[PDB]
């Protein structure tokens, strides 16, 4: 069954997401020197189909004290969301996404189907799920058809069940105030951070800033290759409050 204290699953989160993103290890060392570091939010992946779906991995947080705090719809990348809240301030919000698989063509379904069909339902209540990884075997030819409508179906295809990514709470750091100014000393130790929208994404002014590193990379073991792909980036969050003085919690600009 499911993990019942939060510190021992997000620990256990945390150890699979490193293994794939090991510049996430490196940079909470650099952050906290060795301390842990207050995450902002985790970020959760999945398809609308029911033995999978946003509430079946939102069960296991929500059997430990989580609380819906937040639905969300996005149109392009054909995705609802939401977020869940602890009542301990020092846990990290946790954002579940899924992608609804009727908004791809009929060979993408099935393709999707066909991976999710090979998940034992059982897995799905014990306690490694969220962290359990593929259950499936996949091809080359089936991680390209996901990848030319979904980057997010072809990421689930090729590493399954592990965090999306871990964000720090530069709220909470004691050293920093801006994200500039963490920007600037990930940059001075030899990381890379993306650059696409910007190295900060958002503003004061939509009560939200982001940045990431650049993904980590990790070797995929296709039924009929291995084949490198990006993994995860490691992300960055400064929120700031509302009119009422609560902090905005949602998870693109405001
Ligand atoms: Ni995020």
């Amino acid at each position: 069954g499911m993990h019942t204290d939060v510190n021992a699953l997000f620990a256990a989160l945390w150890q699979d997401y490193i293994k794939m993103t090991p510049s996430a290890a490196k940079i909470h060392q650099l952050l906290g020197h060795g301390a842990p570091i207050i995450n902002d939010h985790i970020a959760l992946r999945t398809f609308n189909i029911a033995k999978v779906n946003l509430s079946v991995l939102a069960k296991h947080f929500t059997s430990i004290g989580y609380v819906d705090s937040g639905d969300y719809k996005f149109e392009q990348k054909k995705l609802i969301a939401k977020h869940f809240e602890h009542p301990d301030p020092k846990q990290p919000k946790v954002f579940i996404s899924e992608l609804l698989v009727e908004e791809f063509s009929p060979e993408v379904q099935k393709s999707i189907h066909g991976l999710i069909d090979q998940v034992d339902i059982a897995a799905t209540t014990a306690d490694n799920f969220i962290y359990s990884g593929r259950h499936w075997d996949v091809d080359k030819a089936t991680y390209q058809a996901l990848l030319a409508e979904s980057e997010y179906a072809a990421w689930v295809a090729a590493l399954g069940y592990r965090a999306n990514h871990f964000t720090v709470s530069i709220n909470d750091l004691p050293e920093f105030e801006r994200i500039e100014d963490v920007n600037q000393a990930l940059k001075q130790a030899g990381f890379v951070l993306n650059s696409s929208g910007g190295e900060v994404k958002g503003s004061p002014e939509v009560l939200l800033e982001q940045s990431s590193t650049m993904a980590d990379k990790v070797v995929v073991n296709f039924t009929d290759g291995d084949v490198e792909i990006p993994s995860c980036f490691y992300e960055f969050a400064r929120r700031y409050p509302m009119a009422n003085g609560q902090l905005y919690t949602g998870f693109v600009a405001a």
